[PDB]
């Protein structure tokens, strides 16, 4: 069995190409539609096809975003094509994406079942690359709005992390309100829990912080099946938000008091041997006030990631770390002066 379609490439000019794929497996499916795996007939490479029902009145926001994006820490849209087949007057948008075997979710859980934590070196590598991808998309004013371990793809050999699933992603314009029900359970910023509709891209930074803390703890940091339950687990760590903090998160005062608990020292949250810099980084990501959180780029420049800027740094398997320093002007526009930290001396050699 061999499907052949005429697809438009994700990047580059509109040059339609005959794409032929086989071994059409299935994997996940939910809020969008089905997701298949396949093998491309020529190159032999594996790819993931995300099929979704196409709306006639508007064009697909995921597609529109995916096409603008080109970055080595973000899944590549290789092609896209429209199809249907059988019952209904339904048009399906198919997104052909690079297949990436593992996810931070699966990896984290392997370590968690075996009562281990992921070696800090991998925490650094994975977290740094996430923050790069955030710095990039945020530079276009695009918020992902669903940062969680399941959406962080990993190549285990190269230690390369790629952000994926832009189904929730959106251009956040100041003054324009946005839906407050977007982020997944454990990774929602307090302002989202409080139902704020004037949130900024800092929600991604909170989410990322929840991933960091989770990789350090070996389990979700702010669990709970309700918002109430989540906010309690948060307050247990951060302490009770001041009236100031509360108005910063959500001006539309949903309106009620919380149990006055003081901040359980961040040091006592983690294992004894946990690097003090990792803890420091957490506390600067997981802040009540959206504007007080680090930017993605400021996070990349955090001391916690110093080891990665060492010229001698290698992966435990002996291979080189992936390219961490080739920042574009786009990536740096947030705050160009930071390049003095981000790009280390040995990366400037001619
Ligand atoms: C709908 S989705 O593409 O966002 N979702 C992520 C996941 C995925 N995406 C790509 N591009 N490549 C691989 C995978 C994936 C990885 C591990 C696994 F067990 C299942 C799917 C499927
Ligand atoms: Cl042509």
């Amino acid at each position: 069995k061999v499907t052949t379609v005429v697809a438009t490439p994700g990047q580059g000019p509109d040059r339609p190409q005959e794409v032929s794929y086989t071994d059409t497996k299935v994997i996940g499916n939910g809020s969008f539609g089905v997701v298949y795996q396949a093998k491309l007939c020529d190159s032999g490479e594996l790819v993931a096809i995300k099929k979704v029902l196409q709306d006639k009145r508007f064009k697909n926001r995921e597609l529109q975003i995916m096409r603008k994006l080109d970055h080595c820490n973000i899944v590549r849209l290789r092609y896209f094509f429209y199809s249907s087949g059988e019952k209904k007057d339904e048009v399906y948008l198919n997104l052909v994406l690079d297949y990436v075997p593992e996810t931070v979710y699966r990896v984290a859980r392997h370590y968690s079942r075996a009562k281990q934590t992921l070696p800090v070196i991998y925490v650094k590598l994975y977290m740094y690359q996430l923050f790069r991808s955030l710095a990039y998309i945020h530079s276009f004013g695009i918020c992902h709005r669903d940062i969680k371990p399941q959406n962080l793809l990993l190549d285990p050999d190269t230690a390369v992390l790629k952000l994926c699933d832009f189904g929730s992603a959106k251009q956040l314009v100041r003054g324009e309100p946005n839906v407050s029900y977007i982020c997944s359970r454990y990774y929602r910023a307090p302002e989202l829990i409080f139902g704020a509709t004037d949130y900024t891209s800092s929600i991604d930074v909170w989410s990322a912080g929840c991933v960091l803390a989770e990789l350090l703890l070996g389990q979700p940091i702010f669990p709970g099946d309700s918002g109430v339950d989540q906010l309690v687990e948060i307050i247990k760590v951060l302490g009770t938000p001041t009236r100031e903090q509360i108005r910063e998160m959500n001006p539309n005062y949903t309106e009620f008091k919380f149990p006055q608990i003081k901040a359980h020292p961040w040091t006592k949250v983690f294992r004894p041997r946990t690097p003090p810099e990792a803890i420091a980084l957490c506390s600067r990501l997981l802040e009540y006030t959206p504007t007080a959180r680090l930017t993605p780029l400021e996070a990349c420049a955090h001391s916690f990631f110093d080891e990665l800027r060492d010229p001698n740094v290698k992966l435990p398997n002996g291979r080189d770390t992936p390219a961490l320093f080739n920042f574009t002007t786009q990536e740096l526009s947030s705050n160009p002066p930071l390049a003095t930290i981000l790009i280390p001396p040995h990366a400037r050699i001619q």
